[PDB]
């Protein structure tokens, strides 16, 4: 019997757009999908529902928290440090999300971050269900109920170990540990320590799931069952779906006049700004390179368009080899075109399930965030598919050099490590895009979401 599935994403296009990838599979299965979405921001989102019969958009009004600038919808509208009111006008919307459900009557309802959602949901006869994008090494790693015990007593030299019992080995940095010791108190919406939200998510929840496959995700997901003793689902890798619009006709011509895998393409999500020196350098090494190249990059902080920014003579040196894009692209669509044979990424999620089925070569250059840094240290380090810049251990921070030298490894033939990530990336590849792979995970998400409603 088919169910009826709410969809209550966090407001970011990192979470809309595989919440939507996951609908359209839902309802191939004949599920209804009741899609809660930003009143402004579905106009955006219509591009990819491919069951408009199934999957019904309602919309939210984003209530005003001073400081929220006017109109924002999005973390793609406002800048990082503007999050945490995000967060509260999220909070916010409870009022208009219990009389959607009142009247709309879901069985389940997929949410991010509102840790009040399961109390109004056990009282309406609905499960509630915490889906992450992210990756569960990341929840393992920072939120499982050993790093929540430590209370505030949690420093950097403890978060430079993993929690006891974690499936896995990987190394931090020194600032890395100190980013997660830091930003982990620190509030994020309606006087909520991040951490603490997070967790209060999993505690309360009647269950969790993860994109993701038993072959990369499983034994955290594994962890996190044993943790907090209730379900942790797999829905499969939300392999990205096609969109209703084709590849704009300026791009596909641009990339369409360079040689097969010729072209390095760089972004880093829609949420991100670098800092002017970091910006610098990074394009400087992809001008080292040689090759051509597409970086999407905003503007850096203090600078609102990219001509400002450039470093001194850029424009006139690369020429037409080389374009500095601000604007939202059609990123997936610029991945599967046959020009591009190298991905530099901040090692979003999403981004990170894009390059992987594609032929790309990748380059890690994970943003501080510990789901970026945690998925740039599995792919380069488990997996083996990419090459991370390296960065300095206390400060951060990349050169030009290591930039030029990751892009320069991955792309030549003869380099035995770009040849080594090429086969890995390949066998992920050919697990991922494996034609019983995501339709067997789905299979198996779909039954325990029956077993949910049981
Ligand atoms: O990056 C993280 C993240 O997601 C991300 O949280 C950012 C705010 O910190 C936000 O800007 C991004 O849009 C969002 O994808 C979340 C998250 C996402 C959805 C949820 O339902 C609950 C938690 O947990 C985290 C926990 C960490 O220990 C470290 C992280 O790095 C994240
Ligand atoms: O100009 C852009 C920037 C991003 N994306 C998409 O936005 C999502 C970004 O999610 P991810 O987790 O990679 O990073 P975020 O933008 O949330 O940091 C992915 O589906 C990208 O393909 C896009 O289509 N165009």
């Amino acid at each position: 019997s088919s169910l009826h599935i709410a969809m209550f994403p966090w407001f970011a296009m990192g979470h809309l757009i595989p919440y939507l990838h996951l609908s359209n599979k839902l309802a191939k299965r004949g599920h209804k999908i009741s899609f809660f979405t930003p009143k402004k921001t579905q106009t955006k989102l219509e591009q990819f529902n491919l069951y408009p019969n199934l999957i019904t958009f309602y919309p939210l009004n984003v209530p005003h928290v001073d400081g929220l600038p006017f109109g924002a919808e999005t973390t793609s509208d406002v800048a990082i440090s503007l999050g945490p009111i995000l967060m509260t006008a999220m909070d916010q919307t409870q009022n208009q999300i219990e009389l959607l459900l009142t009247q709309l009557k879901p069985q389940i309802i997929f949410f991010d971050f509102v840790f009040w959602l399961p109390k109004i949901t056990q009282r309406l006869g609905i499960k509630s269900f915490l889906y992450f994008i992210i990756n569960p090494a990341t929840i393992s790693y920072t939120t499982s109920p050993p790093r929540m015990f430590e209370a505030e007593n949690l420093t950097e030299v403890d978060l430079m170990k993993p929690p006891k019992g974690y499936p896995t080995s990987f190394n931090l940095q020194s600032h890395e540990a100190k980013h997660l010791a830091s930003t982990r108190k620190i509030e994020f919406g309606s006087g909520i320590p991040f951490s603490v939200r997070s967790y209060n998510c999993l505690s309360l929840t009647d269950a969790i799931g993860f994109k993701g496959c038993r072959e990369i995700e499983g034994p955290y997901v594994d962890y996190l069952q044993e943790q907090f003793g209730k379900p942790v689902l797999l829905s499969g890798p939300v392999l990205p779906e096609q969109s209703k619009t084709a590849l704009d006709e300026k791009w596909g011509s641009w990339l369409g006049g360079f040689k097969d895998g010729s072209l390095v393409y760089c972004a880093l999500g829609s949420e991100l700004k670098l800092k002017q020196d970091q910006f610098h350098e990074l394009l400087l090494g992809l001008e080292l390179t040689g090759f051509p190249f597409l970086a999407i990059l905003k503007p850096p902080v203090g600078f609102e368009t990219i001509e400002d920014a450039l470093p001194e003579g850029f424009k006139e040196r690369v020429k037409e080899k080389g374009i500095v894009h601000s604007g939202w692209i059609q990123q997936q669509l610029i991945l599967e075109h046959p020009s591009v044979g190298c991905f530099v990424t901040h090692c979003g999620a999403g981004s990170i399930t894009e390059g992987l089925v594609n032929n790309c070569q990748m380059v890690l250059l994970p943003q501080l965030n510990g789901d970026y840094i945690i998925n740039a240290r599995i792919m380069g380090r488990h997996l083996k598919v990419g090459v991370e810049v390296k960065k300095g251990e206390e400060d951060g921070l990349f050169t030009k050099e290591s930039v030029y030298e990751a892009v320069k490894i991955v792309m030549d033939d003869e380099n035995e490590i770009g040849r080594e990530v090429r086969s890995n990336h390949t066998k992920v590849r050919n697990l991922l895009l494996r034609h019983d792979l995501e339709s067997s995970c789905l299979d198996t998400f779909c039954e325990k979401l029956q077993e949910l409603v049981s």
